[PDB]
């Protein structure tokens, strides 16, 4: 595909990853980079940074503030005020002026705009957060967090339960949690009222309480995320908390009854003995079509209309992919068109796992289903290629140096012989190290690099009260916490569907080593 055929394409993924091929073999010339801009689904990362160095930009700043941008900290005092309340709007900025220059813009903005007059005294002070803080000013203190995550104090019951109502708190409250940094600001959301949080910042707050052992307090944070979470998977996971902490009987009865199929219904269900829930089945009895499940711009449209379809047009759509060489496209048109109520497991391009054994054909299985749903020609927002999500650079050197495969090229992953070949040995690498498919699932999705760091700490997948669950919810990047998760739930409906069922408590007992 030359840059002239792409451009004639719609935007998509598929067209974004074509043109950075093209980018990163020297294939795209400073003219036909001109109007590439307009040609770009999603203009971030690594596509971004290849088209700017054929043509930079140095955008943007808005018409109206140009002149406040010719000052510097030297002459911002002889800036008109409009300039200089723009220019205020960096922490660097008022970092870098003398303090002379800062107090006499903290009067200056006292009355109209007494936040950057905290801000500029705040910097002529050794401790900004400490003045910040005992001002109680929380656009403040967030953007000094945001400046710098090396602030750390304590702050009492009183401040704690006002940073909640600021967007910046739940990410903010995840961070620090998840990356064990911050201890004074952690040990004071302790006080945080559970009345003045929600969602995901309750759960956090309920995780933040466990690694100090205040039960209570966590139980009372989880049951309010368990209250308000809009998401069935993530109230379960605080139902789970509710009774891991309290052990009261109707708490795991409601899991164990979750229209929800995820590790904690699954568990409840186990440990409650509640059969097994149900798995549909698909098994459609015309062969083919005229779809190209080949074409990564055939899926890219379809995927476009089967999200922008009413309730109705689904049905229509439903029909048409009802074929065997189109199972993938059925399967994930019907898991939205019953809004997610039904469980559906499909074991696609099955000739090609059929003799691996049932264990790494479900972990196979587990781990397609949250790449791609199994769609041949899946590409992520990295570019990660096919139904097993590889990144062009392992799919190379396996299908280059290892396999030594002729004529290899990274768009080989689109084929399902290539990616559950590819996949199987990649598995294999990261099985014989790491033994747990959870752990498996994590390396798989965040490097094997990062996986080892993880448990090589004393603080993670060891024994203790609350483990393994615990550990579960502290590995420190949100895509691999979520990722494992998701992925052990279909391992075990796998193994279960093919006839080699394992309790998910045998697996939760093998994560904790000695
Ligand atoms: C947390 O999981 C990470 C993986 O997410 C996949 O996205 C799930 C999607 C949703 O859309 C339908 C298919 O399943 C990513 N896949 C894609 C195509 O973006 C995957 O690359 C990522 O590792």
């Amino acid at each position: 595909y030359s840059i002239e055929k792409l451009k004639k394409e719609e935007n998509s993924l598929a067209k974004d990853y074509y043109i950075y091929r093209l980018l990163e073999k020297n294939k795209i010339s400073k003219k036909d980079a001109q109007d590439l801009n307009s040609h770009i689904f999603r203009y971030i990362g690594k596509i971004k940074s290849e088209l700017e160095k054929i043509i930079p930009l140095k955008p943007y700043i808005n018409p109206k503030y140009a002149k406040c941008y010719t000052y510097t900290a030297n002459t911002i005092l002889d800036a008109n005020l409009t300039c200089q309340s723009v220019r205020l709007n960096s922490l660097v900025f008022i970092a870098s002026l003398n303090s002379k220059d800062r107090t006499t813009l903290a009067q200056t903005f006292k009355n109209q705009r007494p936040d950057l007059t905290n801000l500029l005294l705040a910097f002529n002070t050794s401790d900004p957060m400490s003045y910040i803080v005992q001002k109680e000013d929380i656009n403040g203190f967030f953007k000094l967090y945001n400046y710098s995550k090396k602030y750390d104090l304590d702050l009492n019951t009183s401040l704690v339960n006002k940073l909640p109502n600021h967007i910046g708190f739940k990410d903010f409250a995840q961070n620090i949690i998840i990356k064990k940094e911050n201890p004074k600001f952690r040990h004071s959301m302790l006080e945080i009222n559970p009345e003045n949080v929600s969602e995901d910042s309750a759960f956090y707050l309920g995780v933040n309480a466990l690694t100090y052992d205040k039960t209570e307090l966590a139980y009372d944070f989880f049951k309010k995320a368990a209250q308000s979470f809009k998401s069935q998977s993530n109230k379960d996971n605080a139902i789970f908390w509710m009774w891991l902490i309290k052990n009261n009987e109707e708490d795991l009865k409601t899991l164990s009854q979750s229209s929800s199929l995820n590790i904690y219904s699954l568990y409840a269900k186990e440990l409650t003995n509640t059969p097994f829930p149900k798995i549909e089945s698909l098994n459609p009895s015309k062969k083919k079509n005229n779809f190209n499940m080949q074409d990564p711009f055939a899926w890219q449209k379809i995927n476009k209309q089967i999200r922008d379809a009413n309730a109705s047009q689904l049905d229509v759509l439903a029909k048409e992919f009802d074929t065997q060489e189109t199972l993938p496209i059925y399967a994930y048109i019907l898991e939205r068109k019953n809004n997610f109520k039904k469980h559906y497991f499909i074991m696609p391009y099955y000739d090609n796992i059929k003799d691996y054994n049932k264990t790494r054909q479900a972990l196979i299985l587990a781990i397609a289903r949250q790449e791609s749903r199994f769609i041949p020609t899946a590409i992520s927002v990295s570019y990660a290629l096919g139904m097993m999500q590889f990144m062009p650079f392992l799919a190379n050197h396996i299908g280059e140096k290892e396999l030594k495969i002729p004529n290899f090229d990274q768009d080989f992953m689109f084929k399902p012989e290539i990616a559950y070949y590819f996949g199987n040995y990649h598995l294999n690498y990261l099985e014989s190290r790491l033994k747990s498919p959870l752990f498996v699932a994590y390396a798989y999705n965040g490097g094997i690099g990062f996986t080892n760091r993880m448990l090589a700490r004393n603080d993670m997948f060891k024994t203790g009260k609350f483990e393994p669950f615990l550990s579960m919810e502290l590995v420190p990047y949100q895509e691999s916490r979520i990722y494992g998760k998701k992925v052990l739930a279909n391992y075990i409906v796998y193994r279960h569907l093919l006839n080699d069922s394992i309790k998910i408590s045998d697996i939760f007992e093998n994560l904790i080593q000695n």
